[PDB]
């Protein structure tokens, strides 16, 4: 019984950060994770070598990404009929007005920006592993 | 069960003696050294090439390093919510009040004057091996 997290961010620095965080859950989970936008429509859409990876329960979204940006990633994920459902929270070091207006208008269930210092951006993720993988309930 | 030991130090002389003062062990320790605090974070970070290198279970640090001061890397290694419970050795010849302060400061672990005779700086480096990797109990 194993929840799995889907991380979508290209910056190596936040990716261990992030994986170190979620590594020390209360309850172990699995994280993959891919670095543009590409890949993360691929594998959700379980394309190509990404036939038999199974679905997220969970999805988090940087936005500055490569090839495909996370804005775009959001909008093709919650207005497809059967990924819609996956619960997104952006996690981006934006605080551009207009991305935090957008990504709701497009449904992201969540949106957080990455704080500046190293120690609050850790217990921010940990604040995210235990509400949304702990507290509420997910689908399916 | 082996105990990784982590030396950020350039003075070719101390780096001999150390490792020769850590090579007595039952399950033989796991030494490894860098030359510069550049090197040091690098490595820490597991950035690039060292994207693979396990973390250290200690760290033993000097002030005065080429290229990026010990002062730097105590500071980044303390702030970092991955590496700062690494316990941090500072083993130095300074015996300079203020290095001494700043380094409490940024949250060293403790702060070591190294003993100008080879000898007993043995067994300084003796005193430091016995008590974190025997006596104390290490979050590693
Ligand atoms: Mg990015
Ligand atoms: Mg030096």
């Amino acid at each position: 019984a194993h929840k799995k997290i889907f991380l979508v961010e290209d910056n190596k620095a936040d990716i261990r950060l992030i994986q170190e965080a979620l590594a020390n859950s209360t309850v172990p989970h699995e994280v993959v994770t891919v670095r543009d936008g590409m890949e993360a429509m691929a594998y959700l859409r379980q394309e190509g070598e990404y036939a038999n990876a199974s679905r997220p329960d969970l999805i988090l979204l940087d936005l500055n990404l490569p090839k495909k940006d996370g804005r775009e990633v959001l909008a093709e994920i919650k207005s497809d009929p059967t990924l819609k459902r996956i619960p997104v929270v952006v996690l981006s070091t934006s605080i551009n007005e207009d991305d935090i207006f957008h990504s709701y208008d497009l449904h992201v269930n969540c949106y957080i920006t990455k704080s500046a210092n190293l120690s609050q951006l850790f217990q921010i993720v940990k604040g995210i592993e235990e509400f949304w993988l702990s507290t509420a309930t997910l689908p399916s």
